[PDB]
């Protein structure tokens, strides 16, 4: 499905902070709120894409451009961030906020 990969791209282009989650997933729930106490919201967009026809389609193609099919599945201006363990480190080693200063999302 063309439509699947393109509606995906669109998420992740349109969006600077674009996360594919679902629901009742608490390293999806931990994950969006690191990133919303960046006050990262007016660029954050967060798709369930298990409230969705195509999950499995959307799925697939995730792990196509990420490696893992497991959600959360977290990109910042089109860059594979991963999941939220990868955030995680990200956050606790100081390459987030760097990544976010560079965009000029933080001060």
């Amino acid at each position: 499905s063309e439509a699947v990969k393109k509606w995906v791209n669109k998420i992740i282009e349109e969006n600077i902070i674009a996360v594919f989650a679902k629901t009742e997933c608490p390293y999806c729930i931990k994950a969006i709120s690191i990133l919303k106490g960046y006050n990262l919201n007016s660029h954050m967009h967060v798709e369930n894409i298990e409230k969705n026809p195509d999950m499995a389609n959307i799925q697939a193609y995730l792990k196509e451009l990420t490696g893992k099919s497991s959600v959360p599945r977290i990109f910042i201006n089109k860059d594979v961030v991963g999941g939220c363990d990868d955030l995680v480190k990200e956050n606790d080693e100081g390459k987030l906020k760097e990544r976010l200063q560079k965009l000029g999302l933080v001060n």
